[PDB]
């Protein structure tokens, strides 16, 4: 046993992550707020607490400001068990339609 922070990105789509009860999951995704797109996260509310949610300019601003930005969400397990996290990249004015891109992660909290 020990605390670990597990970093998930776009590249880990469909991965299954095994974590301990005192771990953190840190999802780090690029985004371009000036296009109106944003990531939306869904998970069971009785399963994780949001320990931090952040949008920030890249630490090496080579290109234009805010392009891209980094969206980071850090989740802490509330309960042990198995759960799924879904992300969608879309504009706000969507009538529940399909997002431009989707990500899915499976999490086993042991
Ligand atoms: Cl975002």
């Amino acid at each position: 046993p020990h605390m670990a922070i597990h970093i998930l990105t776009e590249k880990e789509d469909h991965a299954t992550l095994h974590i301990s009860f005192n771990d953190l999951i840190k999802i780090q995704l690029r985004t371009n707020p000036s296009t109106g797109y944003a990531w939306n996260i869904e998970y069971p509310t009785d399963t994780f607490s949001l320990s931090q949610d952040t949008i920030k300019a890249e630490p090496h601003p080579s290109g234009m400001v805010g392009f891209p930005s980094i969206r980071e969400i850090q989740l802490k397990p509330l309960k042990v068990g198995t759960t799924t996290i879904k992300l969608g990249y879309s504009r706000p004015w969507e009538k529940g339609k399909e997002p431009l891109r989707s990500l899915t992660y499976s999490v086993v909290i042991r």
